[PDB]
């Protein structure tokens, strides 16, 4: 399948060179996989989700996304026009309030919730969790991410936006999950992206068009926007049978475009997520 005039980040993950505008992907498109988006919520009624999104848990007064961030990230995972895995099932867990903030105890509870809830859902091709959030180092937050991964869920987390070593941030610094940095459309490390030895992979993160609340769209930037490209890619590859939740981060790194990014400090991987699609 081919989507013409795609957002640049989708085109980039299906190309060995920057500057293309078509997203090439297998028609299976993540069908049969499930992705939990742990964030401010998802506007499940947005036409771009085609009925494939639902909220399953909130830690606040409402399950509505009053912010937009969670709806944007979910759109990059799996909306029709803006998504990597266009036929996946999306589940929303609202651990952040409508200002985008949340306490670590709530974020931990939401991770433990997903590890249990996936046993009630029909996800025959596997389960992914996308965490476009973080803060300062916490061993308890890292431990919760490690538990979620151990339970059989592919966990992708944002590296953070401080132009610093991600070893000082959580859950970015948990080695056993998939920690995602951001790049821009000229194959530079995004100027805000964290770096360091704990990063596993880069994905598109600057000027990313996706869904927004009120049935709208907008473009924003962050490692929050790179993470759902990798979460969606994992769901897509698990549906194709190429990898499993336990090994998907390693598989994505092994099959990435290697050495193409600029402004990568010594000691950080130079690997850009790539779907390897051949018609
Ligand atoms: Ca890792």
């Amino acid at each position: 399948a081919a989507q013409t005039n795609a957002p640049w980040g989708l085109a980039r993950i299906s190309s060995t060179s920057p500057g293309t505008s078509t997203y090439y992907y297998d028609e299976s498109a993540g069908q049969g996989s499930c992705v939990y988006v742990i964030d401010t919520g998802i506007e499940a009624s947005h036409p771009e989700f085609e009925g494939r999104a639902q909220m399953v848990k909130t830690y606040y007064y409402s399950s509505r996304d009053g912010n937009g961030h969670g709806t944007h990230c979910a759109g990059t995972v799996g909306s029709r026009t803006y998504g990597v895995a266009k036929k996946t099932q999306l589940f929303g867990v609202k651990v952040l309030d409508d200002n985008g903030s949340g306490q670590y105890s709530t974020i931990i509870a939401g991770m433990d919730f997903v590890a249990s809830d996936k046993n009630n859902r029909n996800c025959p091709k596997g389960v992914v969790a996308s965490l476009s959030l973080g803060g300062g180092y916490s061993s308890s937050v890292n431990s919760a991410a490690a538990r979620l991964q151990s339970s059989g869920v592919m966990v992708a987390v944002a590296a953070g936006n401080n132009n610093a070593d991600a070893r000082n941030y959580s859950p970015a610094s948990e080695p056993s999950v998939c920690t995602v940095g951001a790049s821009d459309r000229y194959d530079r490390r995004s100027s805000f992206s964290n770096y360091g030895s704990v990063l596993d992979i880069f994905g598109p993160g600057t000027d990313i068009l996706s869904t927004w609340i009120g049935g709208s769209t907008r473009s924003i930037s962050g490692t929050s926007m790179a993470t759902p490209h990798v979460a969606g890619l994992a769901a897509y590859l698990m549906t194709l049978g190429k990898t499993t939740a336990a090994s998907a981060c390693r598989y994505i790194a092994d099959t990435a475009n290697k050495g193409d990014l600029s402004n990568i400090p010594f000691g950080t991987v130079n690997l850009l997520a790539y779907n390897n699609y051949q018609a």
